[PDB]
């Protein structure tokens, strides 16, 4: 689990999207694992607008922040799974690190502010959902 609070706006992940994140639905994208929704309370987070490739990521399994160096966002596999069938994740970055599902959520984060969330991982993998090129979520 893990949100990102951006103004009035609430950043998930769409296979764990909430009925009162569909009743204030502004975006979504099965592509991009993302859906983003209103909010009445005003939120700080800062996202980043660069093009980084080192960070930090929480890890909700181990209760721990890691160090990582990931890849540019681009189209990757994505094995089937109760949410989705097998297809290709666009906007995904990969990352050497430890994630198990119930990690879905916890924030990556770079000098500049917030890069993306925890959206797919396995066999000492862990993969990102880019947040940096939605523009509109600051204006
Ligand atoms: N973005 C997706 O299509 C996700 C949907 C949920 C399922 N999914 C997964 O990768 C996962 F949950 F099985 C997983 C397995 C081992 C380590 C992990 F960190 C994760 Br996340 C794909
Ligand atoms: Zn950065």
């Amino acid at each position: 689990s893990g949100a990102i609070y951006v103004g009035n706006y609430r950043v998930v992940n769409r296979h764990l999207a909430t009925h009162n994140d569909w009743a204030n639905l502004v975006w979504e994208d099965s592509s991009r694992d993302l859906l983003v929704s209103s909010t009445t309370a005003q939120g700080c987070d800062t996202i980043a607008r660069c093009d980084c490739q080192t960070g930090v990521y929480y890890c909700s399994s181990r209760r721990k922040h890691y160090p990582v160096s990931f890849s540019k966002p681009s189209l990757i596999f994505v094995e089937a799974s109760e949410y989705y069938p097998a297809r290709y994740q666009s906007h995904l970055m990969l990352a050497v690190g430890h994630s198990e599902p119930g990690d879905c959520g916890g924030i990556l984060r770079c000098q500049h502010g917030v890069v993306g969330i925890v959206s797919t991982g396995g066999n000492g993998l862990v993969g990102f959902a880019d947040v940096r090129d939605l523009l509109w979520l600051d204006e």
